[PDB]
């Protein structure tokens, strides 16, 4: 039983995290949580293969331990875990080389992959989102009041062309080329505390690119001031031949 990357198979609502939507269970099964031994989470991530896993480096950057840390698959719920979910412990870290915001796992074991556990698509290497694509962010982290704490959420975001999100009224110059950015300039939508680590992805044709990984903020939600994310295409080549050498 083959699936391939990043064709869902719950079809995701795509509500037009705070704002967006809960989602439908099982419709964005790369999205995984990574946790303490203890079964804290403190950081989405994306599953990219069976053994691997992208997320945001400044996740991993307190332990160098991999004992320190599990990764759960296929969940909805964050706190009572559903009967399916894989609960993997991280074998091995490799932080990207030149200290971006970006970083691989490992996983001890493969995951067994299902109709709810499925990898995201990687983008061709170099590959720029175009300003204003629609794109989505998934995550449990926190709501600002707008329902669904305690469950995976969704949120649609345009992506915002670099030149335009560095201009002053946005992030005034701080985007770097290896980050892009996506939001509502109107604010009320976004990824907050406990996404980062998690996937941007944008819809291209039949299936989910991963395009970004959720990294910093001025905030959350405020207009104005939307989301960066690591440019995942600036990494690909690395991402690749981490996976071939290990
Ligand atoms: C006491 C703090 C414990 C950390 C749990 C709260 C996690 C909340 N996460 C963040 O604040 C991360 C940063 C962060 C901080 C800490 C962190 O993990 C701490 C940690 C993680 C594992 C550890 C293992 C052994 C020892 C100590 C450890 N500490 C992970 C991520 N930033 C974001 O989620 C961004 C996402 C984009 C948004 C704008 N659109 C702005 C917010």
């Amino acid at each position: 039983p083959s699936f391939d990357c990043g064709k869902p198979q719950v079809e995701p609502k795509k509500c037009p995290v705070v704002g967006g939507c809960v989602a439908h269970p099982h419709s964005w099964p790369w999205q995984v949580s990574l946790r303490t031994r203890f079964g804290m989470h403190f950081c989405g991530g994306t599953l990219i293969s069976p053994e691997w896993v992208l997320t945001a480096a400044h996740c991993l950057e307190k332990s160098p331990r991999p004992s320190s840390y599990k990764v759960i698959l296929g969940a909805h719920q964050e706190v009572n875990l559903e009967p399916h979910v894989q609960e993997i412990e991280v074998s091995r870290l490799f932080l990207e080389p030149t200290r971006k915001d970006i970083a691989l796992l490992k996983l001890s074991s493969p995951a067994v992959i299902t109709d709810k556990v499925i990898p995201a698509c990687l983008p061709s290497p170099n590959y720029v989102v175009a300003d204003r694509t629609e794109c989505f962010i998934t995550g449990w982290g926190e709501t600002q009041g707008t329902f669904g704490a305690g469950l995976l959420k969704e949120a649609q975001l345009p992506v915002i062309e670099n030149k335009v999100c560095n201009r002053y009224e946005f992030l005034n110059g701080r985007v770097q080329s290896t980050e892009l950015c996506a939001g509502h300039l109107a604010g009320g939508t976004d990824s907050c505390q406990g996404d980062s680590g998690g996937p941007l992805v944008c819809f291209e044709k039949d299936k989910y690119i991963l395009q970004g990984v959720t990294s910093w903020g001025l905030g959350c939600a405020r207009p104005n001031k939307p989301g960066v994310y690591v440019r995942v295409s600036r990494f690909v080549t690395w991402i690749e031949g981490v996976m071939r050498n290990n």
